[PDB]
């Protein structure tokens, strides 16, 4: 493979404490993840995506240039170290181990992936939910006792242009906070949000640092991923060992009716 | 498919005879075509050829963003008609029948192809080998009866820079004009070019409108296809049926060496 | 094995092409190999090659004292580094790819080798036909119109030296260009010097720097190879690999009436 995990000096038990340590804090973190679908990744040969086509400027001498439309997509990775005294440990069972390098590697993989597909990225083509949307932002108050005005606002922006289904709320972990302190430690607002939603859930993501509505029915925006987050190899040192979080993804919004940004 | 031939109210004997009128005419015209090597074609869904990696300009935050290069396929399609009174003549087994139309399509379309391959778009991103070459131009002669030092002079460039295999020459008809009227109507001159091109053949290119040398080692350029040409419908009249040659390619150079251009 | 390839974070697909790269441009470059016989190569543990006895000097109190003689090969590493990314780009199916390095490597190791299989090392031991050939170098005239002339004198001193079969001369492309400027642009000079070789063929050795005529009978001189030219491992970077081009080999001259320089 090109993730030449065989050359690396980490044992196989090492090996399945990494990958677990890699595996449930991304699926933790992920946020931006469960409101937009992902097909089933392509694999490393994906290269790009074919949209539709686009006739050129000049069809001169009676012929016709139709030039296709390609989103090439992105690769994101995030090398980190780990010590080798930390991965000899795990073959005499030493019980007090942690990978805290894998969780921060993780973090900044997830914060990077997670703001390009809720806002944006403009440097790989990637265009978010929050930037593609057509609708008017939807203006928050600053009390936060009354967010539930704004997600009205979106719920009814949203319901007399035929979005239909549960809409979701992302939320930042700023605005959780601020909520803890508003009447019975913000569950009668929760509550009540949780209501407005039509069935849905309010996601709270602390990679997210924007607040939207997105609807949930589906087929709205997908996430087109070459290679899932693996873990990889770069070198090996007296008492270190190098390894990366890799990640080959695009986002495409097809219908941006679909989603209101709240700001 | 995509070329519904089967709306068409053409008859299946006058089909054999479209298509025959098609392939014969682009084979001889296609000169670009022989000096390229053309891998087998994609079919249409290639969409685009990926090309290496690039890294973006900020990879903030100890991560990395090298985004894919692909470079997207264009489509050439040329229309013509047909008069119906011609296509059913086919099925009383006229001889005197002809189809003007078919070939006059036939050299539309394999100009636009050739010049492309040859020297160039830059509308569609595809860039020849007559512009790829690093070789500065080796000036032409205009007298003619000393093109012969032009092309020695290409032999020594590409000599002196690893280039093997037989040298092939690429010259306009109209040049072909022009040496036929040069001592013994060019048969002299044009034996000589043949010696020095080390077992190269003269190849002369009614689409082509500028002269160059190109080795025939192969691997240095590629052509990529999705669609060989192909004859389509849109329409058809009280006394008329509408086709077209619809043919989707794109051009590659990988090694700019091995192409220099006489002008 | 001693070229430990297994521990190189280099792919299977992109070994392919490496090794490929390697072996063309060597196959192309070596002209000394084609004109020198080379018997299968022993394997790495050849050492040296066993020539005739000696005497040695004092063979007192009525004892014989034939000391062997040996020649010790030589062995040839050439270092590269071939980038990461690269190699990486090669399984995403990048068509634009190319492999400078290994050429650049392989150009070093040939030149090294033909140099001293035609002219000689001095430093190995190894003595070249140029430096082994008993008869006296044939003066080449300055003009290059007559080097015909130095040819007819190689080929009368090999005729009147029982030399027998096709000789075959051996120049520097630098005469090659040379030759390119005299009268129908060296065809002519070429084509009387190919008669007068007795059916042997005219060599340009871009490795070469002087000019000789040998033998194509065989058996004259042998090259004793223990590795062909192989792809090592050294070590790897973060973003970099370093490998090398292997090659033992030793040159003997058995009849040196068989080769005349011209100089």
């Amino acid at each position: 493979n090109n993730l030449h995990r065989e050359l690396a000096p980490i044992s196989e038990a090492a090996w399945k404490q990494i990958d677990d340590e890699a595996r449930d804090t991304f699926s933790l973190r992920a946020a931006g993840r469960r409101v937009v679908d992902v097909p089933e990744p392509a694999g490393p040969t994906l290269g790009s995506v074919s949209l539709g086509h686009l006739e050129t400027g000049s069809q001169t001498d009676g012929v016709q240039t139709s030039v296709y439309r390609v989103q090439p997509l992105v690769q994101v990775r995030v090398p980190f170290t780990v010590s080798r005294a930390d991965i000899d440990d795990v073959e005499r069972g030493a019980v007090d181990l942690t990978w805290d390098p894998v969780d921060d590697a993780v973090a900044k993989l997830v914060d990077t992936e997670d703001t390009a597909i809720l806002h944006g990225w403009e440097e790989a083509g990637i265009t978010g939910l929050s930037e593609a949307s057509v609708h008017q932002p939807v203006q928050m108050p600053a009390e936060l006792e009354q967010i539930d005005d704004a997600v009205s606002g979106a719920c009814n922006v949203l319901r007399l242009a035929d979005v239909e289904g549960p809409y979701d709320l992302v939320l930042p972990q700023q605005l959780y906070t601020q909520v803890s302190e508003t009447t019975d430690h913000g569950v009668p607002v929760v509550d009540h949000l949780t209501q407005l939603l039509s069935g849905g859930e309010v996601l709270w993501a602390p990679a997210a640092r924007c607040a939207l509505v997105v609807s949930r029915r589906g087929g709205d925006s997908c996430l087109f991923l070459g290679r899932d987050v693996s873990i990889g190899y770069l070198s090996h040192d007296a008492q270190t060992v190098t390894l990366y979080l890799e990640e080959s993804f695009t986002f495409r919004v097809h219908q941006p009716d679909a989603a209101v940004a709240l700001v």
